């Protein structure tokens, strides 16, 4: 795999980690749709709105299987720690028009 998952379920925005690289989900978009990080960094998405959102990477992107993240309710968060360089496209499962990528260097 190309990422590890600190928590399989979402958690409160209040508990996002120090050194957290945060992508807000607001106005029905990933507010940083193209994010550049380093190997070993943890990215945390935080849903700011009432509509649920997730992050979903199809099979072959973060690993052999698709990574369909859990649905984040308002003011919840979800993290991925990227362990290998690459370009990792994702979308929101319920809203496939909502797309982003993480580029890991
Ligand atoms: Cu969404």
């Amino acid at each position: 795999d190309k990422a590890t998952i600190p928590s399989e379920s979402p958690f409160a925005a209040a508990e996002v980690a120090d050194g957290a690289i945060v992508v807000d989900i607001a106005k029905m978009k990933y507010e940083t749709p193209e994010l550049h990080v380093k190997v070993g960094d943890t990215v945390t998405w935080i849903n700011r709105e009432a509509m649920p959102h997730n992050v979903h990477f199809v099979a072959g992107v973060l690993g052999e299987a698709a990574l369909k993240g859990p649905m984040m309710k308002k003011e919840q968060a979800y993290s991925l720690t990227f362990t290998e360089a690459g370009t990792y496209d994702y979308h929101c499962t319920p809203h496939p028009f909502q797309r982003g990528k993480v580029v890991v260097e």
